[PDB]
């Protein structure tokens, strides 16, 4: 098909993760025939099945995961709505209006995928039909909106919006006498995974948000890896984990994190969460976190059984911060990319938020 989109030629900029250790073009090098325009799930899978071939998949409006037909149960949910996303590719948005619904994207490094694009498509968080109950927690939900695992490496996500959406938690109902909890993670960044840039996004209205590195058995092979850097994002009513860490490495500079600390939906609890073996450079983001003192900025961060935590430069409410004496240890690992941080002002403050998230590019 044709490329409406010059833009979709792009690979990842300079800045970021995702440009070391080799770089992200995604399908930059598709040929003619590998560049489509899907407008519904069949179109998409079907241009998916090109494999490993670089190619370019332009989305056309909103397509549905679920193909019209809601999930009757886990195992259908399970083998329906979990769409791979293989190596080499680019999926990007055409428009204001590119979306998903009703499913996830896998980015899926056990058959090799990598060098993966995802860029100004708006993903709504699945609604998990039979969500499965945990001793001790309640009802748990099992899908997200996007998950890159598996040793996936080289992935950019740029101008993508995920959001609760059309259904929001204060809509969850009750079974058995407990909140039936039908939402997951957001975006999950997992099992060995590497090289990861996230800019230009929005997550809008969602709990447990961005969890990078799992608790698995043998998680020491996360290890020096999951490297993820983060800018020019806005993370608004999320709970709780913009991101919660655990081994990565995480630099997330000029983002935007606005909240309410008594919203009463989505509870501000915390933004960065630092566990085991995890670590975050934070440099000139802007927390404007209603009901939130000054005297309790630190709330900001929070440790779990990690240690590793350093900011430099942000703000909260309209006043800088020092969280130096918050608890944490020195981020001293040195970033290897040229970066600008810029001081975070109201004005950047305002650009960041009118030019994050899909629709935008």
């Amino acid at each position: 098909a044709e490329l409406v989109s010059d833009k979709a030629l792009e690979s990842a900029p300079t800045v970021g993760w995702a440009s070391q250790n080799g770089f992200t073009t995604g399908g930059a090098a598709a040929t003619s025939d590998n560049i489509y325009i899907v407008t519904n799930i069949s179109e998409f899978t079907s241009a998916l099945s090109a494999g490993a071939e670089a190619k370019i998949i332009q989305i056309k409006g909103t397509i549905d995961i679920s193909g019209g037909t809601p999930y009757t149960d886990f195992a259908d949910q399970k083998a329906r709505s979990q769409i791979n996303i293989p190596a080499n590719t680019t999926v990007i948005g055409l428009g204001t209006d590119a979306k998903f619904i009703n499913g996830s994207l896998i980015i899926d490094g056990t058959d090799g995928t990598n060098n993966v694009i995802i860029r100004n498509v708006y993903i709504q968080t699945p609604i998990d039909v039979e969500p499965h109950y945990e001793k001790g927690d309640g009802w748990n939900a099992e899908w997200d909106a996007m998950n890159i695992t598996n040793g996936a490496h080289h992935v950019w996500i740029d101008h993508v919006t995920i959001s609760d959406g059309n259904f929001t938690d204060d809509m969850y109902t009750t079974k058995d006498g407990e909140t039936y909890v039908q939402h997951d993670g957001a975006l999950d960044i997992k099992r060995g995974s590497d090289y990861v840039t996230i800019s230009n996004s929005l997550i809008d209205q969602h709990d447990k948000t961005m969890l990078i590195g799992h608790n698995d058995t043998n998680s020491a092979q996360d290890k020096g890896k999951l490297h993820v850097t983060l800018f020019n994002n806005v993370f608004n009513r999320v709970t709780e984990r913009a991101p919660r860490v655990r081994y990565g490495s995480i630099h997330s500079f000029n983002n935007v994190f606005k909240g309410d600390a008594k919203d009463p939906v989505y509870r501000y609890q915390y933004s960065f969460g630092i566990g085991t073996s995890g670590s975050v450079l934070s440099e000139g983001n802007s927390f404007t976190i209603a009901n939130l003192s000054a005297s309790k900025a630190c709330k900001v961060v929070k440790k779990f059984n990690g240690s590793i935590f350093s900011d430099n430069g942000s703000v909260l409410n309209g006043s800088a911060v020092d969280l130096s004496g918050c608890g944490f240890s020195a981020y001293t690992s040195k970033i290897p990319y040229i970066y600008d941080v810029q001081p975070m002002t109201t004005e950047l403050a305002q650009s960041i938020t009118d030019n994050a998230g899909s629709g935008k590019l």
